[PDB]
Formats: structure tokens, C-alpha cells, sequence
């Protein structure tokens, strides 16, 4: 279930990288993901067509993790999944909070 595949996914990544990455691809909501390290959440970092102080903000949400069954990663203590991808493929198209849902993975 190694992530590394997903557009959005970015191993080794940072906070700043990621926005980098995000600003780079605009794609309001802009979405990425990085390792933490923790029980084994991932990152997803989110980016809304940011290029000045008129509104567009990042963000780098972690997919929490809660032994799976109900699901496990999750990024607002809200629907889990058993993977980002998952937890992601989920937000990249159902509801799911985040700045929009996943609204496109940024792989840089």
C-alpha cells in the first residue's frame, strides 16, 4: 500500500516543498501527499490557485490513522480509509472537507 504512484503523493516531502509544488500546479485545492512517520499517517498536502495575499491558501493535511475496521487514516476525524489513496480517492471525489476535496493531486 506504499503510496508513491499517486500525482498527489510526495515521498521525503516537506511543508514548503509541497506548497512549492501546489503553487507550481494551481489547480484550486491542489492535492499532495507526504509520509509523517507517526502510527503511520500520511500528509496530504492541498493547495487552493494561491499567487498572492488576495485569498488562495495551502494546506497540509495528515491522514490520521485508527486501526482500520471502521477504516483507519482519516484527515479531520472524519471518514477513514485503510489508505490515502483510498482516504484520498475518496475526497478526490465524494464530499470530504478539505479545502475542496481533493480537487487535484499534485505530483512534484
Amino acid at each position: 500500500n506504499n503510496l508513491e504512484t499517486y500525482e498527489w503523493y510526495n515521498k521525503s516531502i516537506s511543508r514548503d516543498k509541497a506548497e512549492k509544488l501546489l503553487l507550481d500546479t494551481g489547480k484550486e485545492g491542489a492535492f499532495m501527499v507526504r509520509d509523517s512517520r507517526t502510527p503511520g499517517t500520511y500528509t496530504v498536502s492541498v493547495f487552493t490557485k494561491a499567487i498572492i495575499s488576495e485569498n488562495p491558501c495551502i494546506k497540509h493535511y495528515h491522514i490520521k490513522e485508527t486501526n482500520d475496521s471502521p477504516k483507519r487514516y482519516y484527515v479531520a476525524e472524519k471518514y477513514v480509509f485503510d489508505s490515502i489513496p483510498l482516504l484520498i480517492q475518496y475526497h478526490q471525489y465524494n464530499g470530504g472537507g478539505l479545502v475542496t476535496r481533493l480537487r487535484y493531486p499534485v505530483c512534484g
